[PDB]
């Protein structure tokens, strides 16, 4: 089912992070080196247990989850979230939620290509990432 989106990807587009950022809160001189970055992503699998690396020069995460199981996140810019991760219609959706607050990561392969759109508030981002052999 999740199987397409396993490996290692690399951002090679990106359209309004800047405002995805700005919407929560992220700081102008974080938000500057985040619009430079080209972070990896990495998805992997073990049995029931995905985990999802995110690597760059300016900062790292890691999470750890079953598909359709809540589980505790600590965001690259330190939100405190309870998330979710589903397929829903093929495409792997993470759903973020603090405060009353929520955010959607939604993954999807087009063309061989992995989309990420990311959306808090009005905010919609689209990252672009391609393979790595
Ligand atoms: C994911 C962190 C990877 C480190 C890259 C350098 C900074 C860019 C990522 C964000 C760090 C700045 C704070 C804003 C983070 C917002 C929420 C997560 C968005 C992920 C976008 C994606 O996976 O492409």
């Amino acid at each position: 089912m999740v199987d397409a989106f396993l490996g290692t990807w690399k951002l090679v587009d990106s359209k309004n992070f800047d405002d995805y950022m700005k919407s929560l809160g992220v700081g102008f001189a974080t938000r500057q080196v985040a619009s430079m970055t080209k972070p990896t992503t990495i998805i992997e699998k073990n049995g029931d247990i995905l985990t999802l690396k995110t690597h760059s020069t300016f900062k790292n995460t890691e999470i750890s989850f079953k598909l359709g199981v809540e589980f505790d996140e600590t965001t690259a810019d330190d939100r405190k979230v309870k998330s979710i991760v589903t397929l829903d219609g093929g495409k792997l959706v993470h759903l973020q939620k603090w405060d009353g607050q929520e955010t959607t990561l939604v993954r999807e392969l087009i063309d061989g290509k992995l989309i990420l759109t990311l959306t808090h508030g009005t905010a919609v981002c689209t990252r672009t990432y391609e393979k790595e052999a």
